């Protein structure tokens, strides 16, 4: 149904990704603050599409660990 | 491949529904710290089968959205 994506690493890494993520406001829905299982970020978007093109445009760290999933 | 599950919500119900969940602690493998779209809380599982144990052993309130999906 909705694609979503989960960065998992640094959160002072995903901070500065986050910032420039604003950079890139059309290739993604929603993003999330930084959250951890009780750092972690999560987006949302309209389409698969969307989410490649998301992917091919922004430059993530290898030191950051990217998930793929989707919401039903 | 890894099921998740969104509770989406008033985050004071959501502080509730947490406390009452470390009762059924065997029910789930995590759950999130409370986040937001810059209330909601991800849990995740280890197969469907203990998603559907937690979902028929804790009451949710109705007021509490309830969204499934997966991780890759």
């Amino acid at each position: 149904t909705t694609p979503i994506v989960h960065l998992k690493g640094d959160a002072n890494t995903l901070k500065c990704l986050r910032y420039r993520f604003k950079k890139h406001c059309t290739l993604y829905t929603a993003v999330s603050s930084t959250w951890h299982w009780t750092a972690i970020v999560t987006l949302t978007y309209d389409s698969e599409w969307q989410r490649d093109q998301f992917l091919s445009q922004v430059k993530i760290p290898k030191t950051i660990t990217v998930s793929t999933g989707f919401m039903s």
